[PDB]
């Protein structure tokens, strides 16, 4: 479900095989690593900073489900656990760095709960700029001073 | 409830009593390998690629109910056991080839749930087109680019 | 470091990450088989049948560093030892075929003394012709009657 | 000796290096899977629904030889044992799909005896549809009713 964006054969961010798109910050420069994936026509859209396309019929069944259903607690993402409270995703500082947009935050049960797209350093913790499902309809959560990743 | 739709003779499809009406696929050529059910005068519905008739009273007692409900999780049919989720029933590709159609897909205490038309390949699993009752009205789902079966 | 130069899906001699170029010999017919590799623009130079271009920033890391320091003594190289002595390289005839040009020879620390170019047999043993540092700058020994390899 | 037809990052067929011709059915769309294979320049023959081009001098090495000679009996098979008598090899219906063509039949010396190209569906049994070799010459057997895999 997760690939990575390349550029000049260096790893700027990734992308993810969300639902039945296929994900990337539109902010992240390069080509999704994937000839599948590469080829395809996305749709850029600035406001969500986001840039979908749709998943190729033999990936489908490689897709990440996602969910609106977050209650506070911990979630869990590749460095680590992520902690939601307050309506703020939020991660020990230094765990996150340029170039971890596009990762995914899952809960246990692996629904895909938001994806990140940069953070704002707030002391010991910062707390995470991601896109995240509504009662059904896509939003983006991004806490003030955010350095998009 | 089960009946097999032959076509020189040949096993194309299926046919199922459900309810008190006597289904079959639309597309499936042949005609029912039962006398009593042969006879019978189908009303085709091409939205619904269903084409159905009613139970003689003799063959009443032999149909099988379905149910609007369908919970996240497996269900049964008989090639295995079909998963249902994010409002979409699935299998691990290759378990369901053409000359399938027809056969329902029961939960655990035997209500018919769907009634296979065909999969959409999309890699590891196989999104099924099925048709289905919503609150009391019957329904027809079909994945983005479905083999119909 | 060392890159192999394909032509027409065969192995014609090898190229190779230097100092902060990219190098491999003008006379060697393909071309790189590394895609970061391939799309760059190099620079031909008949007069040191030598052909550079820059490493690209993701690759750099890949460099080995050569050395103008080349004491008399025996060097390392991919088909054994090579020996120095009176300003000229050579090995045991035989050890060294076509195909073997781009192959470096290094020293007991990896520094990178010279590029294999060619060779030319003169009996018990075949003097290399190469491509090494001078004070600051590049040069070349080929000694009489080279076969460019 | 054998590589695959790919079509679409997906395989079609097969091709294979008999003799000094490199073979693949006519009918299978892609392109051989193989850098030195794939730019070749084939002639198409639609009588014999075969394309052949000649092997390059590298890989001469590897190709397969066939023979005339081909007594009732076992053959082998990528899929099990082929069946030879009454100038026809069959083999158990359903152990033979779209996608095999292209792929040899052996002998137990090794010696390709035909090329399959499809198969007619006579019950029990799948009467293969081959490329043979006569006394010197090349032919085609094709079973009534074959299917082109």
């Amino acid at each position: 479900c997760i690939f990575e964006v390349k550029h000049e054969g260096k790893v700027m961010g990734y992308a993810c095989l969300v639902g039945d798109k296929v994900m990337k910050p539109a902010h992240v420069k390069g080509t999704i690593d994937n000839a599948d994936l590469a080829k395809l026509a996305f749709k850029r859209s600035s406001k969500y900073d986001l840039e979908c396309a749709q998943i190729p019929v033999h990936m489908k069944s490689d897709a990440s489900k996602f969910t609106h259903e977050k209650p506070e607690g911990y979630y869990n993402w590749h460095h680590g656990a992520v902690q939601y409270s307050g309506g703020r995703f939020t991660i020990p500082t230094g765990a996150g760095k340029p170039g971890d947009s596009g990762r995914p935050i899952f809960d246990n049960k692996g629904r895909v709960v938001a994806i990140v797209l940069g953070g704002a350093n707030e002391g010991a913790r910062t707390a995470l700029s991601v896109v995240t499902w509504n009662k059904d309809i896509v939003t983006k959560i991004t806490p003030e001073g955010a350095e998009e990743w």
